[PDB]
């Protein structure tokens, strides 16, 4: 059931924002790692005194690499003054994100049809103000609110390329790279508890619970009224034999945050060739791959969706495949993004729901919890 | 002259250390820009809950990329029961040294006969101790002092596969890049003040001053006994009309540190094709090529030495030529490292002095000076 009660009007994913200490370095490996172009700077190359920001591009999706500068760059200007283009950032508060989370997600940001609206309606509705809101060069509004842990969602809107104040990047530097990636499908958060995280976050949005169908996790998510801008949560399971992933989050990133990207492919196979072709030359590791029970198991649950040529080549690039009463979900994951065992990339092809597609088709793959676990005791004996 | 009056027995440069916010993306990044691969690891997996070290190789050359982790997954712990593999490293000493200066070498480590001796006899002779003699494993032992700035001289022997503690990376996941980079040839730092830096660093080690043969910088070159370890060491020209860019770095690193590392290729040719095949797909940039004119007045200067195939070759490269009375080097530089512009790297191939290949042979290219403002002005006309 789907109330469509979101409190303003919000349109798609706009950006996703990384806050680095090297931001040149974790741009470049994204680049080749995940096939995408260098669209924008802002920098000391375009005047920016404050920090370095670098935009990567694939289809819709939009990846900002955010790092500070010495503060000493700009000790004479003041926020009316200042050169920044981001108007949010801190030095102080980027700074003491990294420290405390390693590399990480600073900002979910999503456009909206007025930014000082959805501000003042979500700080209404319970949101703790984070940035307030901002009109850059008469153009675009900014705005954040507290999102969980030290991630805030940030509301982005139009009057009528990126940001005011970023260039467009040296073509000649911006080489046309493309394995299929698309756009954003959802963000997903890790918090001690689910509870309380969804009262807060749907308190002020007004996003209502995705519907869908004892190991890992509890979980839920959130999705405004077309369901395309979607915000999972999750919270541990203590006690039982094998650790939470959830709580092994929480414990290395020092609390709550941003645990996976989910990045839409046009073509997972491609997608996947080209990631895996470059996993040990700078680019991005793989969870390890499901036993052949596994795909030996494919044929009787989607063989009426995949032919045995297309389950055999989820077999090679280890891709899992779930299903909802909808439509069929191919998914994988990335290892973690950096040094720790924290936030990590997953890669999704839906198939089904055609009317555009719906969003969430097929689900979040929490079917193949189940599946594996059989398929490992099927490989075992 | 070279009066060989080490005050401790020098054997070769042993490796460079990065000290990184995140090591994993710095090491994924230059292993493909720079053709080095993955050799060693000392992280969670070996058992370090203190910091990430990845080690990256090509010949000879030891890259190590080095970040902590939350304090809090080794707060149990203590000096005599650290599980860091690098007993020199400390958590607010790395996390300070980022913040201040952004992505930079913490450490030049060069190979000794006696660790410990070293380290006493520096300290005698005027050296501020950074990190005491410490013996790993009864195997390797390790010492640090100041060198310059926040950047450290570290000494290390071997009694009789880095460190004690690292482990031997997955040749899976170890592909074997190489483009032809062999060896460190030498690390340069940046001081406010050249006259002080010289005394105090030749005070502790006995190096010599190296000699050779209007614009940057005033420099002078410290060299051990066989001219192998060589420390150049720059500061800036105040008062001209163009900027020094050494006085750029001070402003931009905040303070003094290392400047840049020059990288030994057996084949200048082709590891520049190769670093320039990748740079705008996560490799390394390079400063803009001399205009045609440098190459037209190259067939005058070392076509003893370089066929005119090879003057044409270095055309296409933007490959800088100088001479010395001995022999002959080719150079060319990256642009910045990272963010700031501060470090960058040196590739350079020497051609002559063989007796092995003596030290410095052909000089560090102070005459391409010279040569690029002749040509500059040439071209205009
Ligand atoms: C991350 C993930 C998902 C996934 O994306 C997902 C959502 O989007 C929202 C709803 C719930 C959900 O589960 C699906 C299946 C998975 C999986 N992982 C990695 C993993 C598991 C446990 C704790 C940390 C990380 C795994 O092994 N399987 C088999
Ligand atoms: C770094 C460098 C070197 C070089 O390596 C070198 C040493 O190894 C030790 C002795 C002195 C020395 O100069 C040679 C020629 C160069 C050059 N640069 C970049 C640049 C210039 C000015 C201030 C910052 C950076 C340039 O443009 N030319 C033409
Ligand atoms: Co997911
Ligand atoms: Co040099």
């Amino acid at each position: 059931k789907n109330p469509k009660s979101d409190k303003f009007k919000v349109k798609r994913f706009h950006h996703i924002e990384f806050w680095c200490g090297d931001a040149t370095n974790v741009a470049r490996r994204f680049s080749w790692g995940l096939g995408m172009r260098f669209s924008a700077k802002s920098d000391l190359s375009t005047g920016n005194m404050v920090h370095a920001s670098y935009l990567l591009t694939s289809g819709d999706l939009r990846f900002l690499f955010t790092a500070p500068y010495s503060p000493s760059l700009s000790a004479g200007e003041i926020k009316p003054t200042t050169t920044a283009s981001i108007p949010s950032f801190d030095h102080g508060s980027c700074r003491s994100f990294f420290s405390s989370h390693g590399l990480g997600v600073r900002a979910v940001a999503i456009e909206v049809e007025d930014a000082e609206s959805a501000f003042s309606i979500s700080v209404a509705n319970g949101a703790i103000p984070s940035s307030p809101p901002i009109v850059l060069n008469e153009a675009v509004t900014i705005a954040e609110v507290k999102l969980y842990g030290d991630v805030v969602l940030r509301y982005v809107s139009y009057k009528a390329e990126f940001l005011p104040g970023f260039e467009r990047v040296e073509d000649a530097s911006s080489f046309p790279l493309d394995y299929g990636i698309r756009r954003l499908d959802h963000a997903v958060g890790n918090v001690p508890e689910l509870g309380p995280a969804l009262t807060y976050v749907a308190g002020f949005t007004g996003f209502h619970q995705f519907a869908e169908f004892e190991s890992g996790l509890n979980s839920a998510v959130l999705a405004s009224n077309d369901e395309m801008v979607l915000l999972p949560i999750n919270e541990p399971v203590h006690g039982t034999k094998r650790k939470s992933q959830i709580q092994t989050y929480l414990e290395h990133n020092e609390g709550a945050g941003l645990q996976h990207l989910a990045l839409m492919s046009e073509d997972i196979f491609r997608t996947l060739r080209e990631m895996r072709k470059r996993s040990s030359i700078g680019g991005f590791d793989f969870m390890p791959s499901p036993p052949p029970t596994y795909y030996q198991n494919l044929k009787k649950r989607v063989g009426d969706v995949l032919s045995d040529d297309q389950i055999k080549e989820c077999e090679e690039l280890g891709i899992l495949v779930d299903r909802d009463d909808q439509g069929t979900l191919l998914q994988i994951f990335t290892k973690p993004l950096g040094d720790r065992p924290t936030i990590f990339i997953e890669i999704i092809q839906r198939v089904g729901c055609m009317m555009y597609q719906s969003g969430g088709c097929g689900g979040f793959g929490k079917g193949n919890f189940s599946e594996l676990f059989k398929s490992i005791e099927e490989y075992e004996k």
